[PDB]
């Protein structure tokens, strides 16, 4: 994740998985990691991760268009590392 490439994105909805949020955020340019943390006793996701793009712009354009996107019943918080 070269910088600032990085984003923390909170508020996500306990279902998605490391891939969910790699689609979600690759219409703003090419994602090349993302992670969703889960608790390892349960495997419930702990609804924050991390997307890393291959340039900074992405993640600027990503941080404008999502930050407090409504999705289910939460708003994703997202913001550079």
């Amino acid at each position: 994740g070269p910088e600032g490439a990085n984003l923390f994105i909170y508020h996500l909805p306990q279902e998605f998985g490391d891939q969910d949020i790699l689609q979600m955020f690759m219409p703003f340019g090419n994602v090349i990691s993302a992670k969703v943390f889960i608790d390892k006793q349960t495997n419930l996701s702990k609804c924050f991760g991390f997307v890393s793009y291959d340039n900074p712009v992405s993640a600027q354009a990503a941080i404008q268009a999502m930050n407090g996107f409504q999705i289910g019943m939460k708003r994703l918080k997202v913001q550079l590392k």
